[PDB]
């Protein structure tokens, strides 16, 4: 679990969005595993606008943060799960790092701010859904 709170928006993994997220829907994209909902309170986070490929993510299954090197956002095949059929997920960045299903939502950050959230993983890999291209989150 986990969310990014920026301005009047809450960004979560689309497969973990609640009934309240869907009732206050701003935008969603199944191909990216992202959903954004509106909030009444002003959010706590800042979004990076950069091309960093190193950062630090929070791993809830270890209660620890880990440094990572990650690929540029791209279209990557993701195996079928209880939430989606087998498909290509876009704007996804992969890294070598520990992750378990419940780790989805952990924030990845570089020195400029929030880069994305954990969205995929397995066998010593961790994948993050990029949010740096969503310029409207800050406007
Ligand atoms: C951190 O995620 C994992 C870690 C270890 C093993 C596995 Cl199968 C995962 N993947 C998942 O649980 N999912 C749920 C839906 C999500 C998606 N974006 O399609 C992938
Ligand atoms: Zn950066």
């Amino acid at each position: 679990s986990g969310a990014i709170y920026v301005g009047n928006y809450r960004v979560v993994n689309r497969h973990l969005a609640t009934h309240n997220d869907w009732a206050n829907l701003v935008w969603e994209d199944s191909s990216r595993d992202l959903l954004v909902s509106s909030t009444t309170a002003q959010g706590c986070d800042t979004i990076a606008r950069c091309d960093c490929q190193t950062g630090v993510y929070y791993c809830s299954s270890r209660r620890k943060h880990y440094p990572v090197s990650f690929s540029k956002p791209s279209l990557i095949f993701v195996e079928a799960s209880e939430y989606y059929p087998a498909r290509y997920q876009s704007h996804l960045m992969l890294a070598v790092g520990h992750s378990e299903p419940g780790d989805c939502g952990g924030i990845l950050r570089c020195q400029h701010g929030v880069v994305g959230i954990v969205s995929t993983g397995g066998n010593g890999l961790v994948g993050f859904a990029d949010v740096r291209d969503l310029l409207w989150l800050d406007e």
